[PDB]
């Protein structure tokens, strides 16, 4: 069972500016989901401080980055915290609503897309790279989700049956035909070490077959 949403006017807005706006330092997308998996990892594991059964779901917290060039994807893998329905559903449109405004009216007084994290909305930089973003979530004491979106005013959610995670994000860009730079090994190495080099977990690159 497959449900459709509409996102808020403001955040259809965000999507658009972000895929019309003429803007070549791309790059960023991926500090900001290797940024957004970091605070995902520190989530459970300052709640795993006072409740050790937290990481029954798995005690690796770690970063993994899985290029695919036959399916044309870019994997971020974290295990994480995990997202509930209620987070895809209601939770993130309200702090996307309110961070998209005050990113707007930065971008206004002289700031650019690359800024776009500072707003709590880095994850919609996604869409700088990426013609569709699917995002496999599983929260302790919630069910495995697909949240699933190409723009255009609306995303889906479901309950994902495929291989079950045990706990944490996997967010799947099915990258842009021109920009399949992303994929290949040295770019990846060159754009971790550049913005990514002081993440306190592991981020492993996995070689492509
Ligand atoms: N403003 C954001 N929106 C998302 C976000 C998202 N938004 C569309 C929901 O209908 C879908 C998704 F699959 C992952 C996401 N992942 C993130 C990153 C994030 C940030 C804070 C969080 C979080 C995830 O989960 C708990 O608190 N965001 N941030």
């Amino acid at each position: 069972e497959v449900e459709t949403f509409a996102f808020q006017a403001e955040i259809a807005q965000l999507m658009s500016l972000i895929i019309n706006t003429f803007y070549s330092n791309k790059e960023i997308f991926l500090r900001e989901l290797i940024s957004n998996s970091s605070d995902a990892l520190d989530k459970i594991r300052y709640e795993s401080l006072t409740d050790p059964s937290k990481l029954d779901s798995g005690k690796e917290l770690h970063i993994n980055l899985i290029p695919n060039k036959q399916d044309r994807t870019l994997t971020i893998v974290d295990t994480g915290i995990g997202m509930t329905k209620a987070d895809l559903i209601n939770n993130l449109g309200t702090i996307a609503k309110s961070g998209t405004k005050a990113f707007m009216e930065a971008l206004q007084a002289g700031a650019d897309i690359s800024m776009i994290g500072q707003f709590g909305v880095g994850f919609y930089s996604a869409y700088l790279v990426a013609e569709k973003v699917t995002v496999i979530t599983k929260h302790n004491d919630d069910e495995q989700y697909a949240w699933e979106s190409s723009a255009g005013g609306s995303f889906t959610v479901r309950t994902d049956t495929g291989e079950p995670m045990g706990r944490g994000t996997k967010v799947i860009l099915h990258l842009k035909e021109d920009q399949t730079e992303y994929l290949e090994e040295r770019r990846i190495k060159e754009i971790v070490k550049k913005h990514s080099q002081f993440i306190g977990y592991p981020i492993t690159l996995f070689v492509e077959k």
